[PDB]
């Protein structure tokens, strides 16, 4: 298995290794992960809470790459809080990881 809620629980906890740590920059791409897992799953509105949040701590750590990313992927949510999917051929792909 590795069903995209249940990579969330692994996250979480991930979240809680990078937050003993206080990290920003891997407490933001924690709940960013997890945002990019629900959209996928269509919990459109759970992933604009992951995304805010994750952007929240980038703020913080004033890294605006990661800032603008979560804001990027607030977007793609948005869309579908506006016009949930459309009948349409969005070019999406996975996600970015290229992490040697």
């Amino acid at each position: 298995g590795g069903s995209p809620d249940e990579n969330i629980a692994k996250f979480e906890k991930a979240y809680k290794k990078a937050e003993e740590l206080n990290q920003g920059e891997l407490m933001g791409r924690a709940l960013y992960n997890i945002g990019l897992e629900k959209n996928k799953m269509g919990k459109v509105k759970e992933a604009i809470e992951y995304f805010l949040r994750a952007k929240k701590v980038f703020d913080a750590e004033h890294d605006t790459d990661g800032a603008r990313r979560a804001a990027k992927s607030l977007s793609e949510a948005y869309q579908k809080v506006e016009g949930s999917g459309d009948k349409g051929k969005i070019f999406q792909k996975e996600g970015e990881s290229i992490l040697e």
